[PDB]
């Protein structure tokens, strides 16, 4: 599949608090969380982002705390993927489990406002307004399957469903 | 935003039964419904469709019965939009209410398997593999707002949320 949208570029070490400040963690509504996505470093993000857009960052994106809210804040902004040079281990796992696609690439090649086209099958990112394409690395194995199902929950109910018609 | 994927082309008068045969209506799981999307005319659709793809049809798509399951079957296949020459009135309404985007265009310009790029802001559909772009008509007014919120439910809770912080 192909994910195409506007890129919102950030730097290195964008941690969970920058993604979704601790004080907002006192809410249930995921959309409530989404309304403050990236508010830690860019108070204008929630008002600029559009469904289908992509967050682009530097090294160690999602750094810090084991917050499922961080990935939920991103996912509920209508963002299907995050492109970064590297991802904090815990964030990566949480992203996979909620259906948020973590993509690895040299983000120095991407500028804020660029229109990017991520082709998950070819594992390339076309930066349409810059007439260039860069390679990327998408999730594989189990993580790819969980992502394909849209998250851990779906993956598990599809596993049960199969077992259902098994007898 | 931009929706880009592979087009699955169908003809005129594709009714709700073709979209989701009556016998399957005895289920709760939307994914269960999705597994038989378009099974009425193409038993291979469920196995060919990929998240991000687009259904393209002729006149009067969604014809017939007031089945919310038809739009749910499409939406749960990972299909965000349906491009047709015209839409049955009831289907159109149901689509809007679940966040499925009904787009009007001369689909004779689109062939099965074409890669299409729907730009909702420019109201154009780029048929990338055919080096051509055609105009389309996207939803406006209230319908556009409901769609933007992702469905009637979200639209309503966003209306309440606003009222909440009002006093
Ligand atoms: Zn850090
Ligand atoms: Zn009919």
């Amino acid at each position: 599949m192909i994910i195409k949208g506007r890129a919102h570029k950030f730097g290195d070490d964008v941690d969970t608090d920058a993604i979704i400040p601790g004080p907002y963690l006192r809410t249930t509504d995921p959309y409530e969380l989404a309304s403050h996505c990236m508010a830690g470093i860019d108070e204008n993000f929630p008002k600029k982002v559009k469904e289908g857009d992509v967050i682009v960052a530097g090294e160690n994106f999602g750094c810090g705390s084991s917050r499922e809210q961080a990935v939920i804040a991103i996912k509920y902004c209508g963002i299907k993927a995050v492109i970064a040079k590297s991802f904090a281990r815990i964030f990566y796992r949480n992203a996979i489990n909620v259906g948020l696609i973590p993509i690895i690439a040299n983000t120095d090649e991407i500028k804020d406002g660029d229109i990017v086209e991520i082709d998950l099958d070819k594992e390339e990112i076309v930066i349409t307004n810059k007439n260039k394409t860069i390679k990327c690395e998408t999730p594989k194995g189990l993580e790819r399957e969980i992502l394909a199902a849209g998250g851990l929950v779906n993956y598990l109910k599809k596993r049960k469903l199969i077992q259902s018609k098994k007898g």
